[PDB]
């Protein structure tokens, strides 16, 4: 299904968003949780949507220790993968 494609533009469009603050060292986490989902989700591991679910709860935890703030653009994109990871 497309589904896989789906999460990868997901995560890759997450991971763009977030390149562009003032700096990137808070958000490095977050880009290294990205870029592990997308690994994972390439080499066909669980599904696109189990990966989806990992990435947003993965996400939102390290928002809490990392004290992240996201603009509009990010909340949705993450917003859509958690969708995803639901259906």
């Amino acid at each position: 299904e497309h589904i896989k494609q789906q999460a990868l533009d997901l995560f890759t469009r997450l991971q763009f968003l977030l390149q562009k603050h003032d700096t990137i060292e808070p958000y490095q986490y977050v880009l290294d949780i990205l870029e592990t989902g997308i690994s994972k989700t390439k080499h066909n591991q669980q599904t696109p949507e189990r990966q989806a679910r990992v990435v947003y709860n993965k996400i939102a935890s390290q928002a809490l220790v990392d004290k992240l703030h996201f603009t509009a653009e990010e909340n949705k994109v993450l917003a859509a993968i958690n969708e995803l990871a639901h259906s």
